[PDB]
């Protein structure tokens, strides 16, 4: 078991592993950070630029079987860590202080789910292996604070001008509600919230703006250095007609746009368990490659998923393992991997 | 049986029928309209000021018991006629040529079935016993022509300046469509078909607004001489919100606010049956009373309604024996009368 001999062999085994998170093989993103043997055992350590926490699972799974195989080992002692990489955003605009990415979340009009969208993402991000935060920058309904029930909460001044962000959840998290409007004057306000906010060591920040495709939500997609824009959209054509525009929205401010979320794709009856496709289905596949971008993942419509909504706990704290949660974590991972896919490191 | 006697007979029954379309009851109406006595029959014909044919069954199970009882009939003839009221208008704004009454619908956003709404009200209207037209005024979705298959075709110009309603399913039917675009110039061209549109004797003419409460909305609610508005509402939060500012912008504008229909209530499983609210429930019923009106119906979530949004022959057509298309009959023959209880007659 030559240790050069020993990371060729591990190496070798993972460029073969495959996932939706993987444009190309583990192999190009130099994560196999150690390989040794150590009590007959072969311990690997992997550490990625993004979130895979659970992708991470499916390796062990896949891989485990023949990598037991060609190594001589009674087991395998995996390890997965993170160093969240920097990507390079356009025009090379001033990044927020201690945020290195930044996930926008935009919608057309309400009843999409935008901001469930996004309490969840974050709390999946964060599940996953980073250090997440959330900005609430929706305007008309800053909703972000109740549903992690600091609605009631204000945040503090340390430095007088900046402040301490309310850690709810375990998130970083502000909102415009807190100062609570249309027009110029509501963009400068929601801008300096973001650079006033103190910002632990944000690996990604969720930002959950504004419905719409106005001046208003395009003067935020300007002026703020957003690494990427994830559009939420239901079955609905109405909806689908706003996540056309918001997609066009963000392209012509080069944003990178990440894909696309199908929320209420099926409504799944409490008693009979039967899944109805009430909006149509396949209407946000058809937009995903006719705009040459991911579906980054689907998302049920159930009872139990509006009643998290109003008891102030999101589903994924809520129901940390149900498969709605799961669904999120694996949202994470696809949203986190395009993320990096996209560019280039810093 | 003297027919001063049968009329008093006749009219001191009526004057006991309660309906929620009575506010008072029938003898305010003036309707009892002829009461005869031929071949051992009883013979009571009846002249409605609004719609009324799905009511008018409910008033011939409840009273005829009695009516033969007090009489000395073998049956009793009923028979309903329409003699449909046009109700005055606030600062005598001079109403459309040949259409008595508008009824206008808007709601907040979309996905909430607003233009769903517009064409089975309109139709239902029409079942109930009217004349009716409909004047698709959406201009960001234009959708009206759309779900009557009338999407292909085009007004002609008899006067060259004025132009022939599309007869589509026996409604007078025109829409914005046919010329596709914001500002005051989508209000003038929306506006300008409503006067050169040659509507025939349109006792109702239902109009598909815009959504939102926008100053171009705002602006069709000021210069349309709408006799009343109907809002339509999920039970979801954001869409209540939206309806209370509707509320708000008819009011004032002066324009009587029918009253809320709240579509979306419960979801019904197709397999299940089961009948689940998964947007909430009495959200509707709760801002009616806040503002002072009626909740003028509420209607399911069924995979068939959504269906039937797409074969361009709306529901009031293709499935005119079903609950849904008896619901709509209800709520025309709710709006219609709540249309007159609110003003006065010319
Ligand atoms: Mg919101
Ligand atoms: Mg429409």
């Amino acid at each position: 078991k030559s240790p050069e001999a020993l990371r060729a062999m591990v190496a070798g085994t993972l460029a073969n592993f495959q996932h939706p998170t993987l444009k190309h093989n583990l192999t190009t993103l130099k994560a196999l950070h150690h390989v040794a043997w150590m009590d007959d055992t072969l311990h690997v350590e992997l550490v990625m630029p993004f979130v895979w926490h659970s992708a991470f699972e499916e390796l062990k799974e896949q891989c485990s079987a023949e990598l037991l195989r060609i190594t001589g080992a009674k087991a395998i002692d995996w390890k997965l860590s993170h160093n969240i990489a920097t990507l390079k955003r356009v025009k090379n605009q001033p990044g927020i202080n201690g945020v290195k990415n930044i996930i926008a979340v935009s919608s057309g009009k309400g009843g999409v789910g935008k901001s469930s969208t996004a309490v969840n993402l974050a709390l999946a991000l964060a599940a996953e292996g980073a250090k997440v935060g959330i900005l609430d920058a929706d305007i008309y309904g800053p909703s972000i604070p109740t549903m992690l029930g600091a609605e009631n909460q204000r945040p503090t001044s340390p430095d007088g001008t900046h402040m301490a962000p309310i850690m709810s959840h375990g998130l970083a998290t502000n909102s415009i509600g807190y100062l609570v409007w249309r027009g110029p004057m509501a963009s400068k306000a929601l801008m300096q919230m973001l650079q006033e906010t103190l910002w632990p060591d944000l690996d990604y920040l969720v930002l959950d703006m504004p419905p719409g495709t106005g001046d208003i939500q395009l003067t935020l997609a300007q002026n703020i250095p957003v690494t990427g824009a994830v559009v939420v959209t239901t079955p609905q054509d109405i909806a689908l007609i706003d996540a056309k525009k918001g997609i066009v929205m963000f392209e012509k401010v080069e944003v990178p746009v990440l894909g696309i979320v199908e929320n209420m794709s099926v409504h799944i009856c409490s008693n009979c368990g039967h899944h109805e496709p009430i909006f149509g289905t396949g209407g946000a596949e058809k937009l995903a490659e006719k705009y040459h971008t991911q579906l980054l993942g689907q998302m049920p419509l159930h009872i139990s998923l509006r009643e998290d909504l109003d008891k102030g706990t999101p589903t994924v704290i809520s129901r940390p393992e149900s498969e709605f949660t799961a669904i999120y974590r694996q949202l994470a991972d696809r949203v986190a991997a395009q993320l990096y896919w996209q560019g280039e490191v810093i």
